[PDB]
């Protein structure tokens, strides 16, 4: 394909992948397949941390799979928890320990993941690019989604009330992300010149970073799990690392306008590199072509990140 879909789980410790003939789970550290399952064509396959709970959506209409349907399964018990049938293409599925959120182009569905009770529905301006962020923290259980121009609505998925409207950018968003603890929001507009970081709990703009001079498509934002860094990849295939312009950067070895998703490992590693050992933050890049590139970031010195490993998800 080489792949239909690939995403990190919530703490960047695994990657889930959908293919024309099934889905796989990979551990990031060390890299290797830890689950495989033959099936139909899989469009979305999302994890719940490293539990055995998977959320699965078909790519294309099949007998037992569809883009309009969500299957919640348990890999250990090898059972189906439920299936939910929606009135249109599922653009995104996000999860934490208290909530399941399902995104359609003009509707957000919020579930209690414990009993699968539909808790609340949100009608929205068209979100064809399927932008959404859901806090991995049940204590700070916030949901962020755009409301076009570049407004971001913050929603309290615990109390089911709106919290704030953040005027992130003048034009429509290209990318969005929340921190591990749910408390920081990072944004970029479709112009991708400026990256912003907001306090979710107060709406306060904490940071602002210039990605570059000329506009570009930002594919992906991510926080380090300690809130020390925010990362951004784009169509130029330059990935920038901003420490809360760049403290560090790296170049993804892929053609221009290759879509990427980025993640950062939670631990600092004592990598042996040409010899010295350097304690490095691991930045991971998944390309639409199914390539997995792991770079090492010097949290002290920054600069251009060394490529540590290339893997393949196919």
């Amino acid at each position: 394909d080489n792949i239909n879909f690939a995403n990190f789980n919530q703490d960047f410790s695994c990657v889930s992948v959908g293919y024309s003939n099934g889905y796989k789970i990979y551990n990031c550290e060390p890299f290797g397949q830890c689950y495989s399952k033959s099936d139909g064509s899989i469009g979305i396959v999302e994890m719940l941390f490293s539990s055995s709970l998977l959320a699965i959506v078909g790519m294309g209409e099949q007998h037992s799979l569809s883009p309009r349907r969500l299957k919640i399964i348990n890999t250990k018990r090898q059972t189906t928890i439920c299936e939910l049938t929606f009135p249109g293409a599922i653009l995104a599925v996000k999860l934490n320990r208290e909530r399941l959120v399902v995104l359609l182009e003009e509707t957000i569905y919020i579930y209690d993941i414990n009993n699968m009770r539909l808790l609340h529905t949100i009608e929205t301006p068209s979100n064809p690019n399927g932008l959404i962020a859901l806090s991995p923290s049940s204590e700070n259980n916030y949901l962020a989604y755009p409301s076009p121009n570049g407004d971001v609505i913050i929603f309290d998925a615990k109390t089911l009330q709106p919290t704030s409207v953040i005027e992130a950018h003048r034009t429509s968003l290209a990318a969005i992300a929340l921190s591990k603890d749910g408390l920081l929001l990072a944004t970029a507009s479709d112009k991708g010149t400026i990256i912003r970081v907001f306090s979710v709990a107060t709406g306060i703009k904490l940071y602002q970073f210039r990605r570059g001079t000329y506009p570009t498509k930002i594919y992906s934002l991510a926080f380090s799990p300690d809130n020390r860094f925010v990362i951004a990849s784009s169509a130029t295939e330059t990935v920038h690392i901003f420490r809360l312009r760049h403290f560090a950067s790296l170049k993804v070895p892929a053609s221009k306008e290759t879509k990427t998703v980025v993640g950062v490992g939670s631990k600092i590693w004592d990598d042996l590199i040409p010899l010295v050992n350097k304690k490095l933050v691991h930045i991971m890049v998944i390309t639409s072509e199914g390539f997995f590139y792991k770079f090492g970031l010097d949290p002290e010195r920054g600069g251009d990140c060394v490529l540590l490993h290339q893997q393949s998800l196919f």
